[PDB]
């Protein structure tokens, strides 16, 4: 609980998630794992609050870098990814709070079992609950954590997968989900539900952490296991990065298994 690329290995015999409903101990809740086999839809924010007092750098960088990753290896087609930066000329576009909650909506519209949904956020995180920023957050506020759950979680068929990951700070309860693991193992988990398969990766204590390690790994290395995969992301960020990757999942992981998309 190393190889020839000096990364760690997943188990010898690694599976596909299964594809038979699964049920929690103690409780009337079923999960399913999504396939993945599905439409595939992203939505990618990047906010570099240019002009601002607390201007970053980096953020629509990583957005452009998911973009690319994802279309070029992981079947999301230019026409069903939604990319939403401040640095751009297309207002629609503009990460402003009522574009990012229009495209929150957009992203799980009619999202059916074994379809396979990705978020990339890049931007100010914080800690009030955990939100994000728009780029007109000074006048319109924040996204809280319990909202984001409301859109993007709450209304998800069984089976279908939600994968998020978020190079933000402070992120770490951003979409609710009751479970967490470490590379050390499950380090929360309800005291005994979604039916969907949310999934997300986030950073705790420029780039973007979480996408730097997340695209390098799966570039080099595209066969991990869910454990494997935070293995090789944590090893990539030791001593460059201050940062731990940590998953969070809205049902408990059988970690041994394939992460697919
Ligand atoms: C991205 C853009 O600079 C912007 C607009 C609004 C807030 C922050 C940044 C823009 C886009 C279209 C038209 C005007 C300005």
């Amino acid at each position: 609980y190393v190889n020839a690329s000096n990364m760690y290995g997943p188990p010898q015999n690694m599976s596909l998630p299964p594809p038979q409903t699964q049920t929690i101990q103690g409780t009337d809740q079923p999960y399913q794992y999504s396939q993945c086999t599905g439409r595939r839809k992203a939505l990618i924010i990047g906010i570099n609050y240019i002009g601002s007092k607390n201007q970053l750098r980096g953020c629509i960088n990583d957005a452009h870098n998911i973009f690319n990753f994802l279309t070029n290896g992981y079947g999301y087609s230019s026409d069903d990814i939604v990319i939403l930066t401040d640095d751009q000329n297309d207002l629609v576009r503009v990460p402003t709070r009522a574009n990012m909650i229009r495209a929150m909506q957009w992203l799980v519209k009619d999202a059916q079992p074994n379809d396979s949904l990705f978020l990339h956020y890049s931007g100010h995180g914080g800690q009030t609950d955990d939100v994000i920023y728009p780029v007109d957050f000074e006048t319109q506020g924040p996204i809280i954590d319990d909202e984001m759950h409301d859109i993007m979680v709450k209304p998800l068929q069984q089976g279908v997968r939600l994968t998020a990951l978020f190079d933000s700070a402070h992120s770490g309860t951003v979409l609710d989900l009751p479970y967490t693991y470490s590379t050390k193992g499950i380090i929360k988990e309800p005291n005994i539900f979604s039916a969907a398969d949310v999934v997300m990766l986030s950073g705790s204590k420029n780039t973007g952490a979480m996408s730097h390690a997340f695209i390098k790994v799966m570039t080099l290395q595209p066969q991990q296991s869910y454990l494997s995969l935070l293995q090789n992301m944590r090893k990539e960020l030791a001593g460059k990065y201050s940062q731990k990757p940590q998953l969070s999942s809205s049902h408990p992981i059988d970690v041994n298994l394939q992460f697919i998309m």
